[PDB]
């Protein structure tokens, strides 16, 4: 499923990521405009082997099981598969884990080179929330 913007910063906050660790909507719609460009069914490959899933782009080295990683803790417990749902569930309880883990969103590595620092409420302006 391709999200509208509006449509995935109301899915978000329903899921309770609006100032989530102190991260505002704004930096979660950010975050996956940039990883995913807000399409669940995205997927794509890591220099060091593992893959990104999903809307949020979750790493198989330490999230989720793709079984073809080979350092791969599943620390949400989950198949990688179950992060390409059109329920964006599973990427928001798993997303909730990671940014609780020490270095905050910048585990994305898009957020940091491309919301910090920025007018990041700009992405939800307009939306009805
Ligand atoms: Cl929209
Ligand atoms: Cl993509």
């Amino acid at each position: 499923k391709v999200f509208g913007r509006c449509e995935l910063a109301a899915a978000m906050k329903r899921h309770g990521l609006d100032n989530y660790r102190g991260y505002s909507l704004g930096n979660w719609v950010c975050a996956a405009k940039f990883e995913s460009n807000f399409n669940t069914q995205a997927t794509n490959r890591n220099t060091d082997g593992s893959t990104d899933y999903g809307i949020l782009q979750i790493n198989s080295r330490w999230w989720c099981n793709d079984g073809r990683t080979p350092g791969s803790r599943n620390l949400c417990n989950i198949p990688c598969s179950a992060l390409l749902s059109s329920d964006i569930t599973a990427s928001v309880n798993c997303a909730k884990k990671i940014v609780s883990d020490g270095n905050g969103m910048n585990a994305w590595v898009a957020w940091r080179n491309r919301c910090k620092g920025t007018d990041v409420q700009a992405w939800i302006r307009g939306c009805r929330l």
